[PDB]
């Protein structure tokens, strides 16, 4: 009945980081290196205090009913959690990639509420620092009306199990043209709403040139300061969970932009997971040098 409230956590959560291109990718290492434990201890070494951790479960579930998941799966999926929640961090486990969901729907919703169902099952007694967020980016390929339905019936299954875990719904997008915030929020204490980069005509566009001027920024505290009324008027927490995901003019643009995200992002009462690629050599978008365990110091002092 009193557990802790979606505000109190988003005040926990702070700022974080994403483990990137890891269990999300079609097979765990088919792209960045795996997820090892001393990870983590960089990472609380370095300052991030929440961990967001994307999952694909698309080929570790049957394609058939009873959609099960591997029982193996499951196990290395907990074993990560835990070495994440044992040393502090707010965990935030999801549905990354699983498109086969957006491909369909009232072909796979059974498949994604079974894997759900299972997922639910498993961490039910999981510390009030684990948080489960439903669908990584569900605007885009479909309906309104089917984020919504999706929401609600994988809330449903969750709370059957995770009477007051915290669940994360997306509640809007931006770019640079508008943003759109969700009305119709579920009936329940415990969410909170995350917002990512979203532009539905992105294939379209005449370009620019990548990010980080002032117009830019301008666009950003624009977009924050909605969704900043958007949270206080629909009394719901606000987390960004994968920012500074885009391509930059120069390193020192690149440093700014994540110096400035985080300064008006936590200012405003937000929490955040910056976007961790793990990827160096190309060398994209990755603060944490998995093989050095080594972090680009300029960024994380830009990030703190
Ligand atoms: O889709 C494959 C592609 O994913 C890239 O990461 C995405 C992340 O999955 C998404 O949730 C976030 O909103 O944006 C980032 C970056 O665009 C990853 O960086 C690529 O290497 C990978 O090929």
């Amino acid at each position: 009945p009193k557990a802790v409230d979606p505000f109190e956590m988003v005040r926990k959560m702070g700022m974080g980081t994403n483990l990137g291109n890891t269990l999300e990718a079609p097979y765990e290492g088919s792209w960045s290196k795996s997820a090892m434990e001393y990870y983590f201890d960089d990472f609380k070494a370095a300052g991030y205090k929440n961990v967001r951790i994307p999952v694909r479960w698309d080929n570790h579930t049957m394609r058939t009913y009873p959609y099960t998941i591997d029982k193996a799966f499951l196990d290395r999926v907990e074993q990560v959690v835990d070495w994440s929640l044992s040393r502090g961090f707010v965990t935030i486990i999801n549905s990354h990639h699983d498109d086969w969901i957006k491909e369909d729907y009232n072909g796979n919703i059974e498949r994604f509420e079974k894997i759900w169902e299972q997922i639910a099952e498993r961490f039910k007694n999981k510390s009030e620092n684990l948080l489960f967020e439903i669908m990584n980016e569900p605007f885009g390929n479909i309906t309104d009306e089917q984020i919504d339905d999706m929401n609600s019936r994988i809330l449903k299954i969750i709370r059957k199990t995770n009477p007051t875990r915290i669940v994360i719904i997306g509640g809007g997008y931006w770019n640079s043209y508008n943003t759109l915030v969700n009305i119709k929020i579920p009936d329940d204490p415990y969410l909170i709403g995350t917002f990512h980069y979203y532009d539905p005509y992105e294939f379209t566009h005449k370009w620019r040139g990548t990010w980080g001027t002032q117009e830019d920024m301008d666009t950003v505290v624009r977009v924050f300061d909605f969704v900043k009324s958007w949270s206080d008027r629909n009394n719901i927490p606000v987390y960004f969970g994968a920012f500074a995901v885009m391509a930059y003019a120069d390193r020192t643009s690149r440093v700014k932009w994540y110096d400035f995200i985080s300064d008006a992002a936590l200012e405003r009462g937000f929490a955040c997971s910056v976007w961790d690629n793990g990827v160096f050599g190309d060398n994209d978008m990755a603060i944490y040098n998995r093989d050095t365990r080594t972090f680009d110091t300029e960024i994380l002092n830009a990030l703190f």
